[PDB]
């Protein structure tokens, strides 16, 4: 059923920033400044949100400020396309005062990853249209050669390129997540060979519904967090947190029923783990979680903080394969 | 609504690890809490995996949940008391005998962590439980704010106390982050008070606990729901202001504000401002957005010294402000 959609990204096309949280344009201006240039020099725009260069600490503003600063690029009909500079922790703060009226009458790209998932799975709730995990301005596009130049592809590929379907989402031959060159380059980083891990073998197709773990766990139960629903695909990554953390989130979905709903889980690299000695891997601590409960499972997909990065369209029918480790597109999700 | 027994001397405090390994890595302040409580008058039966070690944790999921049943299914116990807390409450909460708990309701106290069993078996058994001590750091601590814990612990669980009852307010208060295995000097006696951060009176069932640990167990059947009139009772520990700023806006978007007609917030020990010089009652305001709930905080029932023992699921009175806490319905025989 044709169910609306934002345009497709285009070249010379403006992108709408905005700082729902850490204020990394202050922070870090030199990372900052070069993605800026990297997207620039691409052909884009860039249409720098009202909170660009502020800072209050924590945080790029107050709440409501920030607020302010979202809704502008969101009633900006010419703003194609609205990513945020950075995460954090406080993008939910934001939820009860968003224009999402506003944003289902000119959809728009939504896109970003860790703490934005408030943002991305709050927006996609309230309106329905599909958002997008994916870059966010400083961390990804301010990433030096080569990785970059992966993560641009993807998300050239995904939002600009036409698709025909089923779209299939190709594994990146490299990876990283070396804690080196936020500011200054020091040093190639290792290109680390890829893969994506069978966990538990086995096919699943569903609606694909998740982000950051982390940050869902700010959202649960709220009008902002879209109900997971039989038969959903479970996309959950998480980053730089340690083994005691996950644990409670991974049995914090399992006290909820959401693995007794989900056909299949993908799950992220988790960058810097920290296994607290343990040396158990994130999926491992999953399985024990699931206890004898099996489910297709496919594992260090690179959808999260490690580089490179894939553009994953969130509320759509996927189809994954975790015994072949492929991972396809089934609807569109823009036009 | 029924429950358990009053504490009496004589009696047996089991103790379980349901998270963090404390018994293993912290032996000396283990040791001398164990002999503080022998002292008094209570024995103590240790919990099986006392003395384990899997890093961060004591045990897998299944172990640890086998360690609370066995207490829970003890007659000889009367009260079940945490070592100390961590993450990974959440963890046993699918396997936990509520059935045999029901059957056979006991004092289960703790604190931080422990919030999601407290909060899990009130949920499932509706027999009220108590956020206080954790055996390690509670009663582990040296003097002179352990006798002030163990007083209010005292008025709370064993002395026969009329209705309504008083939660008074310590002199003295504590955060230092020394003295843990060994004392080297004397923490810094705070010199205390209550915060009328916004004026008036509620009374209404008492729900909730440490907050952090409250997001591993929200929209799950062992989070009560948060009812009409409900005072919410919140604490945070050794966080800082990005992590308390989106706890407390994961409760505003999920309506809780528009349900509880008060709060309690507890002291944030060693609170990390991140600079901003604001208090966590500063922020919460902030995501209140001027609306008028009664709200008293630095409460003294989270990770700072000396801790009341306060239940849980019991109706309560609050006057925020004229700063008193009164419990107003029976929680023990």
């Amino acid at each position: 059923n044709a169910m609306p959609l934002p345009k497709s990204l285009k070249y010379g096309d403006t992108i709408g920033i905005y700082s729902p949280s850490s204020p990394v344009t202050y922070t870090s201006p030199k990372r900052f400044e070069r993605a800026k240039s990297y997207l620039l020099q691409k052909g884009f725009h860039i249409l720098e949100g009202s909170l660009t260069g502020r800072y209050d600490y924590y945080r790029s503003g107050s709440i409501q400020e920030r607020a302010k600063e979202l809704n502008a690029l969101i009633r900006n009909p010419n703003v194609s396309c609205i990513m945020s500079t950075i995460g954090g922790m406080n993008s939910n703060s934001l939820l009860p005062y968003i224009d999402y009226d506003a944003f289902q009458n000119n959809p728009k790209i939504m896109i970003g990853y860790s703490d934005a998932t408030a943002l991305l799975l709050g927006i996609y709730a309230k309106t329905g249209i599909p958002t997008f995990y994916g870059p966010a301005l400083v961390p990804s596009f301010g990433e030096f050669e080569p990785f970059v130049d992966d993560t641009y592809k993807y998300f050239l590929e995904t939002l600009l390129h036409d698709q025909a379907l089923p779209y299939n989402i190709k594994q990146p031959l490299f990876w990283s997540d070396e804690f080196i060159n936020w500011e200054e380059k020091t040093k190639e980083k290792e290109l680390r060979p890829n893969n994506w891990i069978s966990v538990t073998n086995g096919q699943a197709t569903g609606r694909v519904i998740g982000g950051n773990l982390n940050t869902i766990q700010g959202i649960w139960g709220s009008p902002y967090m879209p109900c997971i629903q039989e038969g959903d695909i479970l996309f959950i990554e998480d980053s730089s947190k340690d083994a005691a953390t996950i644990e409670r989130s991974f049995s914090f979905l399992k006290i909820n029923g959401v693995f007794d709903k989900v056909s299949g889980i993908i799950l992220g690299k988790h960058e810097q783990f920290d296994d607290c000695g343990t040396n158990r891997k994130p999926y491992e601590i999953l399985l024990e979680v699931l206890q004898n409960q099996r489910i297709p499972l496919l594992a260090d997909f690179d959808c999260c903080h490690t580089h490179p990065m894939i553009t994953m369209p969130i509320g759509v029918q996927v189809k994954m394969d975790a015994t072949n480790k492929t991972i396809h597109i089934l609807e569109k999700w823009k036009i």
